């Protein structure tokens, strides 16, 4: 079966390198959707593999718009036209760390494999999301219509989906994954980057922004330097 990827994004260019990590380490991905209301980045060319999806292109209710809430977008991913039944969802600060097999995320029979959750791309199914929207209609409607991140939001992609799919026999934990968290605003976190670049060992890593102690100028220099070396191949959708 096909497997697509959806990134959420709002305007270092972390997304450029997150997309390089897919091009390098998940070549089996079919379509990449960028769910965003921002102007596309200037480095991004038109390419058959990339589709920009504004909120108005997939939300059930236009009253919910405009939105500034990633949770609202996340509650409506399964309405993206053309999206495959099996897909991954990611933020722009989540990176594939080394070559991945599709079975890291989906069994050959379609069971999703979630990493217990860790801050990584998550595997989802459109049909299961349709089912949860039908079973929790007030929560899906309210979250889609919540213009800012709220305690009332259902946390579909990072928790609720996986618990629902676990209990109904459609998801199982991924016990075999190595994940590194890098706080890029601390010196201890930035010290992880040369060790990660040199020695690898991780299927996934993520670049967090903490109360920073690293000045913004130094953080950008060290992070961009790391990403340029770790992901040196420009993807075919880059100008």
């Amino acid at each position: 079966f096909d497997i697509d990827m959806v990134f959420s994004w709002v305007d270092i260019d972390e997304l450029k390198y997150a997309l390089r990590s897919v091009n390098m380490f998940a070549p089996w991905i079919r379509r990449i959707f960028i769910a965003t209301d921002s102007t596309p980045p200037p480095w991004l060319a038109e390419h058959p593999k990339i589709t920009i999806v504004r909120a108005e292109d997939h939300f059930s209710d236009r009253s919910a718009l405009p939105t500034y809430n990633s949770h609202a977008v996340e509650s409506q991913l399964h309405h993206i036209p053309g999206l495959s039944e099996h897909f991954l969802y990611s933020n722009d600060d989540m990176f594939f760390g080394r070559p991945l097999k599709a079975s890291m995320f989906f069994s050959p029979g379609g069971v999703t494999r979630f990493i217990e959750l860790e801050h990584t791309a998550v595997p989802l199914r459109k049909s299961v999301l349709i089912e949860m929207e039908r079973e929790f209609p007030e929560e899906f409607a309210r979250t889609a219509a919540s213009p800012f991140r709220s305690d009332t939001d259902i946390s579909v992609t990072n928790s609720f989906y996986h618990y629902y799919a676990l209990m109904t026999g459609r998801a199982v934990p991924q016990e075999k994954a190595k994940v590194l968290y890098v706080d890029t605003t601390s010196y201890a976190g930035l010290r992880l980057l040369p060790k990660l670049r040199k020695h690898r060992g991780y299927d996934f890593f993520c670049l967090n922004d903490g109360f920073p102690e690293v000045p913004a100028a130094q953080r950008a220099e060290r992070v961009v330097s790391f990403l340029e070396r770790y992901f040196p191949i420009p993807a075919p959708w880059e100008k």
